[PDB]
C-alpha cells in the first residue's frame, strides 16, 4: 500500500534534511494548509498517512496534540504518527487523539525494556518500529541512532530479533542514504528484509522519485510504500501510484 508522508513544524508543512549528526533541518515549507493536503491524498484513496511531528519531537510538551486531532478528524483511514515518541505517557496521547499507530525511533535502541512495555500495554497493532539503516562498508545494516557520525553497536537484525518476541509486526525501515534523494528506493535491503522476515510487514521509506520507483517495489514483499518529496514535488499523484503499486 501506498503511505504518503508529511512533515510538520509548528503547523508547516516542511521538507527537513538528515545532518552529520542524525538531527533535523528544516529546508523548504510547502505551506501551511495540511488538512486539505492531507484530504487530498486521502480523497485518492491512499490506505495509511504518515506524520511526523518535528515540533513535538524537539519538546514533547509541545506534542502538537490540536493539529493532530484535527488532521485525524478530516480522514478515514489509519494515521500513524511519530517525532521524538520517548515514553509510554507521549504515546498514550497520541492514540487518545484518534493516531492509529505511533512510531518508535531511538528509544527502542537505547530502552529496549521499556518498549518491550509499551508492546504489552498497546498491542503490536498500534506501534511501529522506525528504523533508521545505515549500510556500512562491511555490510551491516547499521541502525542510527546518531547519522552518520557514531556507530550505534546495533544491527537492523538485531533489533528486529529483539521485540519479535513481544509481538513486533510493523516495522518502518528508512535508508538514510536515500532520504529525500529521489534516487529510487533501496531495492535489494527491502527484498532482503523482508525474505528474511516474512512475518513482519515493513513498510520502505526513502528514495522514491518517480512512478518507475514505486513499480521496483512490486515484487519486494514490502507492505507499505513511504512517498513524501515526490507527491509534494508533484511528480506523481497518489491516484497514479496506487493504480501503480496494485
Ligand atoms: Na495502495
Amino acid at each position: 500500500m501506498i503511505i504518503p508522508a508529511l512533515n510538520l513544524i509548528g503547523g508547516t508543512v516542511v521538507r527537513v534534511v538528515r545532518l552529520h549528526q542524525g538531527d533535523y533541518a528544516r529546508q523548504r515549507d510547502y505551506g501551511n494548509d495540511p488538512l486539505p493536503r492531507l484530504q487530498d491524498y486521502a480523497a485518492q484513496g491512499a490506505g495509511v498517512l504518515h506524520l511526523v511531528d518535528l515540533t513535538g519531537a524537539k519538546d514533547p510538551a509541545k506534542r502538537q496534540i490540536p493539529l493532530i486531532k484535527t488532521l485525524v478528524a478530516g480522514v478515514n483511514v489509519p494515521v500513524q504518527v511519530g517525532g521524538g515518541v520517548r515514553t509510554e505517557e507521549d504515546v498514550a496521547a497520541l492514540l487518545k487523539a484518534g493516531v492509529a499507530r505511533v512510531v518508535i525511533g531511538s528509544t527502542a535502541v537505547k530502552s529496549p525494556d521499556v518498549v518491550k512495555g509499551w508492546f504489552e500495554r498497546f498491542g503490536a497493532q498500534a506501534l511501529v518500529l522506525a528504523l533508521d539503516v545505515r549500510i556500512d562498508e562491511h555490510g551491516t545494516k547499521q541502525v542510527a541512532v546518531s547519522g552518520w557520525q557514531e556507530n550505534s553497536g546495533v544491527s537492523l537484525e538485531q533489533l528486529v530479533e529483539t521485540y519479535l518476541p513481544v509481538g513486533l509486526k510493523h516495522v518502518l525501515c528508512t535508508d538514510i542514504s536515500r532520504d529525500g534523494t529521489l534516487a529510487g528506493s533501496n531495492v535489494s535491503l527491502y527484498e532482503e528484509v523482508c525474505a528474511r522476515y516474512p512475518q513482519i510487514a515493513f513498510q520502505s521509506s526513502g528514495g522514491i522519485g518517480d512512478i518507475d520507483d514505486i513499480a521496483a517495489l512490486r515484487g519486494t514483499g514490502v507492505r507499505g510504500v513511504i512517498v513524501g518529496r515526490a507527491l509534494l514535488e508533484g511528480k506523481f499523484t497518489v491516484k497514479e501510484a496506487i493504480q501503480c503499486w496494485q
